[PDB]
């Protein structure tokens, strides 16, 4: 009954159904009058530890199959030839079966990362022309959609299994075996708790667990020459299932009353998400003058939300990509969003993302489509997502039906009031307590239209110059910017 | 065992086999040369293969059956072509050695250019003889295959099969089940007739397969029924909310849709009817279309989603449309629901940018009808009826249905009521703020704003609702 964390109900049903039909001895099958199942296939999110489950299932099934492993290339050797190899590993099993065919020989073959002749070749051997039963094959792959339709139909690959999101209980099981083995030996860390580690991590793949533990062992080794495990949690992954420090370089200072209101509105939106059975997908956008500060805000809302899976989207990664490539990466993030039950994703600089250009205007249709469908597109039942898009220009986006898509729109306006500007200055703490007073004297009777990103940059600009100069220069700079 | 296909199968069977069967002077009295081959084209899952193996078995004590790999032509250098010629060669050799009477060889090509075309054609017919053998070809689509083979002679008879007859389906399930019956063990809950009524599409093969999954399932249990559970799981998502009926128009559209269905299924005169939904987003029309599809209970109903097609090349989108639609043809009748009509095009108002090629593929097919003995209904959802008419595609669609989201206050409250989110008091206040006035919001944003309001404290919910609805106007 070991070892595989979580995946017990689904695994149990699948297992008993594939193995049991074989297991009942021996008249029952004839009583059943049913030919044995040909293969079982599993598709999972990456890192869900599909492979370990498969090796284990194969081991459990027979005293010794004894396991057959297929290289990823599969088809290596061009001249004839490789195709023949894919046929050939099957060939040994079929040969044994013909030599002893009736009962009772089983051979297990597994293809990891599963066109022309090879498609057909696998299909012919797995089913027909005559027999080819008494063996089973399991295929493990990250995405269902990529694989061929013909294999799927009941028969050659009758049963398809989709791996469940990793269990908390399960997470406790995988960590529990390594930890326990350590427990069994006298050495252990008192501070570390199994339940606690499980509650702390939701996203991680199996693999991840051995990795975290291994890093902890290494740090411990370092101590000899929380603790090590904590250091590992802090660094080691690389999980693949969010750095906000790269999107909030400058702190969400409560510069203006509007700032607090934009964030509370972000709070309102997350709260909207929390249940939202009636609406599965939450779409939100921030619209601001350039240098608006909308995007840091979006990132901050995401940090605040702490939904189980958050992945940042960057214009910068997209740069220099083919329009199709741009669509593709974006697609991959979209499916990644699918995995979490409650989830938040960021789309940023969408005008920039689109490659939208003022002259023309010229823009990317394919990119626009991926973007358009997504808001409309529905996450698998259960699991939900909120999308935050930061857009510099509201009207063009409204113009392409993009605005229509969003559930909520938030516009971030640069404060038009000097005193609020002052409040901002005070929070940033750039100017001396004298300078704040001076700015306060100047602002009255004057109207300011400047962005926080722009304001902070402006401030910073005024500051470098000498102290008598800073007050005058900043005022002049403000005047020019106005 | 072969489910359904007893009349058609019987006639075909008789015509190929009987002409051979009458012994032996009768054929000369007929004075007709024996038929060369029989070819069958079926929907996927039509169990063509089993019928063929069975037919071959039935025909001779032992042919004994020849199977052709899908590649057929594997080995480039000379060579493969020669192989396609060569399997024929053994049969011709036997026939020359004993030619007159009485040797028959059966060869079957599953999933049936240059030299191979000619090669198969030359061996099957001419130059001299080549009779005393028969070949059956099994393929999913008729249109793909070559014209030359089809003409009477080399492939005189072409058979098209409409899935498995209900009585027949009962026969195949009945044999495996009966064998199960004969032994003491059986499932009381499972009924033969019931299984037959439940399944229309499935191949024989499918039946042994289903039984297999269920047996495997009994097999799951010891250390309707199982079949029902399989229907429940083994192979809703689109409309998680379900549909409220706020206005007589909302209900009226689902009813009109039901009427379109009735017409499509019921009436011979028009093979096809097109159902069109007109709304401005964020309209719920997409949902209405799904509903329409569900009440119909058409044997095959498929709703196609752009996201499934997302990021595809022009050709790929077009191919998907072709595939779905080919799938629909094969069934006696079907309802196909088309979604995001603007998006398939990838129309963008700036530009204009759109893909013409895809537009022609949809436009041409829509007018197009399945082969006789079958009828279909196509439903599409369009954001922008005006742009569509401007294409002139709209003229092509059989019927137009338009709902402008929610337009009156009565319709609004009726929706809030069917959804049941606000308290009697709250709705009593909302009505006092909308009744008489004009509103204009699609159903889904409503489902959204409602949730955006349930988020505020028990007293700030109503006010927040009226604020949101005040913006979505
Ligand atoms: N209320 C706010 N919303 C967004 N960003 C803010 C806010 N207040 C302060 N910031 C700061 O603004 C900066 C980000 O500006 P950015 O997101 O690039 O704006 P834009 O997208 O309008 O160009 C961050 O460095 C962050 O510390």
């Amino acid at each position: 009954k070991m070892g595989i964390g979580g995946l017990d109900k689904e695994f149990s049903d699948i297992f008993r159904r594939a193995f049991a039909s074989r297991v009942f001895p021996p008249e029952i099958v004839e009583q059943m009058g049913c030919k044995h199942v040909k293969g079982i296939l599993l598709y999972g999110p990456p890192g869900c530890g599909k492979t370990l489950l498969a090796r284990q299932i194969g081991k459990m099934l027979n005293a010794r199959e004894p396991k057959v492993v297929n290289g990823p290339e599969i088809l290596n050797k061009y001249v004839g030839e490789s195709e023949a190899n894919i046929r050939k590993l099957f060939a040994d099993a079929e040969e044994e079966q013909r030599r002893l065919g009736a009962n009772s020989g089983l051979h297990i073959i597994i293809f990891d990362e599963i066109h022309d002749t090879v498609v057909n070749q696998l299909l012919s051997k797995i089913d027909g022309v005559e027999q080819l039963n008494n063996i089973l094959v399991i295929g493990m792959t990250n995405r269902p959609d990529l694989i061929d339709e013909a294999l799927l139909r009941p028969g050659r690959l009758e049963v398809k299994m989709e791996i469940g999101l990793p269990d908390e209980k399960g997470r406790l099981q995988i960590l529990h075996i390594h930890t326990a083995r350590m427990r069994g030996h006298q050495l252990l860390s008192a501070d570390v708790d199994i339940k606690e580690l499980a509650v702390e991590t939701k996203n991680f793949s199996g693999a991840e667990l051995e990795g975290l533990v291994r890093a902890a062992q290494s740090t411990a080794m370092n101590r000899h020459i929380d603790f090590l495990a904590s250091l590992e949690n802090d660094i080691k992954p690389a999980f693949g299932t969010e750095d906000y420090a790269s999107y909030i370089m400058n702190g969400i200072i409560k510069w203006g009353d509007p700032v607090t209101r934009v964030l509370d509105d972000g709070e309102l939106l997350v709260q909207q998400t929390k249940n939202s059975d009636r609406t599965p997908l939450v779409s939100v956008l921030l619209e601001g003058p350039p240098h608006s500060g909308k995007t840091a805000l979006a990132a901050k809302i995401a940090e605040e939300s702490n939904f189980p899976f958050i992945k940042i989207c960057s214009p910068d990664k997209m740069i220099g990509f083919s329009e199709t490539a741009k669509c593709q990466a974006m697609k991959k993030i979209f499916d990644d969003a699918y995995k979490s039950q409650l989830s938040c994703v960021v789309v940023d600089d969408i005008e920039r993302l689109l490659d939208y250009v003022p002259i023309g205007p010229r823009f990317s249709n394919l990119v626009l489509q991926a973007l358009l469908v997504l808001l409309k597109k529905a996450p698998p039942q259960g699991r939900k997502l909120l999308i935050i898009g930061t857009t510099s220009r509201k009207d063009v986006l409204q113009e392409m039906e993009m605005l229509n898509a969003f559930s909520t729109t938030i516009h971030v306006p640069n404060i038009a009031t000097g005193e609020q500007l002052l409040e901002a200055l005070e929070l940033l703490g750039n100017f001396k307590d004298k300078e704040r007073t001076t700015i306060a004297q100047q602002v009255k009777g004057k109207k300011v239209w400047i962005g926080i990103k722009k304001l902070l940059m402006l401030i910073e600009m005024s500051l470098q110059m000498d102290p008598e100069y800073r007050v005058r220069k900043f005022l002049a700079l403000l005047r020019e910017e106005g």
